[PDB]
């Protein structure tokens, strides 16, 4: 159809990438995958109740915490000029919310965040955030969305051999490396005969293995690397298909270039035909445990997800299998102590994974369930049972591990996927999750050429029953993106270089930003990081060019809402992968949720952070903050000491009251101390006083995680002038409060050691290339004390502590000359 095409050419615009294209292919799994993703999507589309999806109530079944705890607390309703509290009791429906005392809904002042559906007011994560800062609970009594707006459009026995033709290059000796993988353990190997490395290198060379046809497991890839010695090029092809069939034929692969990881596994070839090397092949082909055995497994259980089953292990596991599936932690070890490269065992495990039976009756365990999706399986049964627990998330705790998630697709053999249709499922189901799915997607999309043809389906899949109002209003937001991109790069060029901001510039860019204004930016856009915050137009006399070396844009929007006075601020900037902030930004707001567990509030602050395009996106402006550097560059001098008294009077001078000050330095204890705990675990202590922050009311917090993470010593960042605000020279009544909540913190996040390992090894093989080694990923267990004693890891944050103190600004002093040298 004629609509049809301008359909295709909407989608496309919204995704980064032309579904359509069969160029770059060599097989038709996207078209498959393509076609099999239209049965769950109408699925989900038909499931979902009208009504719900327009306003998509944010509802946790959490509960609240005891900190949260300190009945009958107060709202205001709005309508017309009207303006009335009303004593509200934690367990009251909306509609039960004595107004009269209908088809009028309560919306919140200034966001489209919806107070619906038969949930308690206390159980609302808008209520729960209102009682957290201490805000008052504003609604207005407005009419519902019509959900007619989110409408969607209709419509052998032998050996394996493989035939080596030869490689060509466009531009001293080189051979082929062909490896059989299945869940990166390397089933048999074998290697050309090194020839020297010209423009065409041939071979003609049949490399037969060991393993029968018969025995290669479903998801096997054959690596086809290129070494001299050193690797060069990397190419990957799945032995059998997503038909079950056998891979036969020829096949002129495209290989990608090693720089110096899960790009390292992907199941694509190289777009840039012209540039990249080809490489040509062919094919044609019951009575139980004795008590020392029974307490050897019982302790290979109890091991963290990083130590390593040696070969007595991984024996005694599959003999005593039916024994170990009775602990689903277990489970990791279990199907790692498989041997995948024989048709026979394999088959039994499936036999086994028939009597799931404790396994679909255990309490979800997330670190476990993801531990199942990593690099390490690449069997789609033994994936789909870590699925299956997923589904009994409820859409806030599906929010909380979404990017992670999201990451963890690069993990699947095939496109289509039980995790991939899942995604697909919750976010076409709930408004939020879709929204940052989508952000999440493009973010791939636009800088992973590895992985963008198997995430591009995804998305498309997904705008395809989102509905026309979430369509038209994507569609307003990549538009400002786009927009806003082509006015960074603009100041970039006239910008330096060295050194600093001209005046000349931040004029030249509010011109920019008048010309735009008039005829480009719609009326309205929604924020990416905040879907519920409507930002519209620009404060033009607010808006500069950052002093930053990358030369970021300081922009303010005024709230499009009438229902709100204060600016809506985003830090817009180029250069950088802002994919690496957003995971450690993930992970600070999921150790806040494992300190909401053991009832502890650290007041950390995860800012909006979202990556739009490539190597450009947008940050959060959290208000009246300022820079550690710049505070101490307020009072005194060039540089060094860095007067210990200079944190406490800028904290007594930006709080008037002494109950509003003694609140600014009660907040600041349980910020260090969480900034502390976090930043040691992750391994990003080490900073500099400029890339870490205090609001006026005390609330520290770390920024640009990038810098870091993308590149004598401290463990973290407490300094005399931390120190002195605590009252310290020595020990204070607010120090020992900060060794308390450090300790208490630090030893409930090693209680969740397993899911902070998974979630730092998935984080540093999908989100950072040059961490990527055995080596750097092991660091978590150090910093996690794996193995040690609850009062002997507390013995060691508290010497961490120590060290701190003993080397006062010296570290500091050192950055400082470092930054300058
Ligand atoms: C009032 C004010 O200056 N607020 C403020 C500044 N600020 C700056 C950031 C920030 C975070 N990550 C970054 N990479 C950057 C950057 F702009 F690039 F330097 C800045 C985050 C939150 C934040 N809040």
């Amino acid at each position: 159809s004629e609509e049809s095409q301008a359909f295709q050419r909407q989608l496309t615009a919204l995704i980064g990438y032309d579904v359509t294209d069969v160029s770059n292919v060599h097989d038709d799994e996207l078209e498959f995958t393509r076609r099999g993703l239209v049965t769950p999507r109408m699925a989900e589309v038909a499931s979902r109740d009208p009504k719900l999806y327009a306003m998509h109530p944010w509802v946790t079944s959490k509960p609240l915490p005891e900190y949260l705890w300190k009945n009958c607390i107060f709202i205001v309703i709005h309508r017309s000029t009207t303006s009335q509290t009303i004593k509200v009791s934690p367990d009251d429906t909306p509609g039960a919310i004595s107004f009269f005392t209908q088809d009028f809904v309560l919306r919140v002042c200034g966001r489209d965040e919806y107070l619906v559906g038969e949930t308690p007011i206390k159980n609302f994560q808008w209520v729960r955030h209102c009682l957290k800062n201490g805000e008052e609970i504003h609604v207005v009594l407005d009419t519902p969305p019509d959900p007619a707006l989110d409408e969607v459009r209709k419509e052998c026995d032998r050996k394996f051999r493989v035939k080596i033709r030869g490689i060509d290059i466009p531009v001293l000796t080189v051979f082929v490396e062909a490896n059989i993988q299945h869940g990166q353990q390397v089933l048999c190997q074998r290697r050309t005969s090194p020839k020297p490395f010209t423009e065409e290198v041939l071979w003609n060379v049949w490399l037969e293995f060991s393993i029968k046809i018969k025995d290669l497991p479903k998801g096997a890839l054959l690596n086809l690397q290129i070494y001299c010695v050193r690797l060069l090029y990397y190419v990957n092809l799945l032995l059998i298909d997503h038909r079950f069939l056998l891979r036969r034929g020829e096949y002129v692969l495209h290989m990608w270039q090693i720089s110096g990881n899960a790009d390292k596994l992907t199941s694509a070839t190289n777009p840039d035909k012209e540039n990249s090397m080809s490489i040509s092949i062919l094919l044609d082909n019951r009575a139980e445990m004795p008590n020392q055995l029974r307490k050897q497994l019982e302790a290979i259980i109890a091991t963290d997800p990083l130590n390593p089953l040696t070969a007595e292990d991984k024996e005694l596991l599959w003999h005593f299998r039916y024994e170990s599936l009775k602990h689903p932690k277990a489970y990791p070890k279990l199907f790692s102590s498989v041997k995948w490269g024989q048709q026979e065992i394999v088959a039994k495990t499936y036999q086994l994974l028939a009597r799931r039976e404790v396994w679909d009756q255990s309490a979800l365990d997330v670190g476990l369930t993801m531990q199942l999706l990593d690099c390490n399986f690449s069997d789609e049964n033994v994936r789909a049972i870590a699925v299956q627990k997923l589904e009994s998330l409820e859409d806030d705790d599906v929010l909380h591990y979404l990017l992670q998630l999201v990451q963890a697709v690069k993990f699947e053999p095939y496109h289509d996927s039980a995790l991939a249709r899942f995604l697909l499922k919750r976010g076409l189901r709930n408004k939020r999750i879709g929204h940052f799915l989508f952000w999440f997607l493009r973010s791939e999309i636009a800088q992973s050429r590895h992985y963008q043809q198997r995430f591009a389906v995804i998305l498309e899949a997904y705008l395809r029953g989102c509905g026309t109002a979430m369509l038209h209003d994507f569609t307003q937001q990549v538009q400002v993106i786009e927009m806003l991109q082509k006015v960074t790069l603009d100041i970039k060029s006239l910008s330096a270089e060295k050194y600093d901001v001209s005046s000349q510039v931040i004029s030249q860019l509010k011109q920019k930003l008048e010309n735009l204004q008039n005829s480009q930016l719609p009326e309205s856009f929604r924020v990416p990081y905040d879907p519920g915050l409507k930002a519209g137009a620009l404060a033009i006399e607010k808006c500069k060019v950052m002093a930053s070396k990358k030369k970021p844009l300081w922009l303010e929007f005024k709230c499009a809402d009438p229902t709100a006075n204060e600016t809506i601020g985003i830090i817009f900037k180029h250069g950088d992968d802002l994919r690496q902030d957003m995971l450690i930004l993930q992970i600070l707001r999921i150790m806040e949720s494992i300190w909401e567990t053991e009832s502890l509030d650290l007041c950390l602050l995860p800012y909006g952070c979202i990556s739009t395009g490539d190597k450009i996106g947008m940050i959060e402006i959290v208000k009246d903050a300022t820079t550690i550097a710049k505070i101490q560059q307020s009072t005194v001098g060039n540089t060094g000491a860095f007067k210990d008294e200079v944190l406490n009077h800028w904290l007594k001078e930006k709080s008037p009251t002494e109950e509003k000050f003694q609140a600014a330095v009660e907040r600041f204890v349980y910020s260090c101390a969480g900034y502390c705990v976090a930043t040691f675990v992750l391994g990003i202590g080490d900073r500099h006083n400029d890339n870490i922050m205090i609001t006026e009311t005390g609330n520290l917090f770390h920024i640009d995680f990038g810098h870091i993470l993308g590149n004598e010593r401290v463990p973290f960042v407490l300094t005399p002038d931390f120190l002195f605000v605590m009252g310290t020279s020595k020990t204070s009544p607010h120090f020992q409060k900060f060794q308390d909540i450090c300790v208490k913190a630090y030893l409930a996040l090693r209680h969740h050691t397993n899911l902070l390992i998974i979630l730092f090894s998935m984080m540093l093989m999908t989100g950072m290339p040059q961490l990527t080694s055995k080596e750097d990923i092991e660091y978590i267990r150090d910093a996690l004390t794996v193995g040690k004693n609850e009062e002997d890891a507390k013995k060691y944050f508290l010497d961490q502590i120590e060290v701190c103190r003993d080397k006062g600004w010296t570290v500091q002093f050192n950055w400082f000359l470092h930054l300058v040298l």
